[PDB]
């Protein structure tokens, strides 16, 4: 098995099905005391929680679902009625976020999708039914920051508003998106200081609020 795979089975024999707290708390555990993994974290995941609280978004786009860490973490916040779709390009990771959400029970509001994110945004208007979008978490792959956030621009999914929040501006660190959206009239930028999930080093997270065109 894989690490991912152990993850999974970690959590579904030490969490509570339909509880989305020991779940993170689980994986938590595993991660600090067995295998370090990829997840945003709790440090970070404190200051998403209260990103999410702030906005309540209506629906939420996540790049990279991984474990499925996140997607609990933000699904689990959500209000009645809205909805969180998570892309991820490998199908093994797809499937354990699936069997992760649905141990949490929030698989109702939540949609794994399995593909490239690049390939996927321009479908999410006329296959997927999304109008705008009220978040996007950006947290797959750092090369990949700059290019989906102006594709999301070019494809019309952001509104006034939008929020975008950047994982691991910091480590591996995201220079490119970092200037782009700190240099640019059409985004409010803001950095919260943090730590790399699980380890005593220094990471961050960005959030960047677009403003039209
Ligand atoms: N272009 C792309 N589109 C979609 N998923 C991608 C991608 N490039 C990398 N990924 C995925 O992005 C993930 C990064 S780890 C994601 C961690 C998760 N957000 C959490 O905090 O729990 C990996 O599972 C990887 O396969
Ligand atoms: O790629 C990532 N996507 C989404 N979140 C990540 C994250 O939160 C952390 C890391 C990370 C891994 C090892 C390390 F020493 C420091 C940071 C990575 C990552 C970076 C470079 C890599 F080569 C492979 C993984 C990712
Ligand atoms: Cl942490
Ligand atoms: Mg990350």
């Amino acid at each position: 098995d894989t690490k991912e795979q152990r993850i999974l089975r970690y959590v579904q024999q030490n969490a509570k099905p339909g509880d989305p707290q020991s779940v993170l708390e689980a994986i938590d555990t595993y991660c600090t005391q067995k295998e370090w993994a990829m997840n945003v974290g709790d440090a970070k995941g404190q200051i998403m929680d209260a990103v999410i609280r702030e906005y309540s978004p209506s629906l939420v786009l996540e790049l990279g679902a991984y474990c499925g860490y996140s997607a609990v973490r933000m699904a689990r916040l959500l209000q009645p009625g809205a909805r969180l779709l998570t892309m991820e390009i490998n199908p093994d990771c797809a499937a354990i976020t699936q069997q992760m959400l649905n141990f949490a029970g929030l698989q109702d509001k939540v949609t794994i999708l399995n593909g490239a994110s690049q390939d996927l945004i321009p479908q999410l208007k006329k296959k997927y039914d999304v109008d705008t979008l009220d978040m996007v978490f950006l947290d797959h792959w750092k090369d990949r920051y700059l290019p989906d956030t102006l594709l999301l621009e070019k494809c019309g999914l952001l509104r006034k508003g939008t929020v975008l929040l950047a994982d691991n501006v910091i480590v591996p660190g995201t220079p490119d998106f970092l200037a782009y959206v700190r240099g640019s009239s059409s985004f409010e930028c803001t950095h919260y200081s943090s730590y790399l999930e699980y380890m005593k080093v220094v990471d961050g997270l960005e959030k960047a609020i677009y403003q039209g065109p």
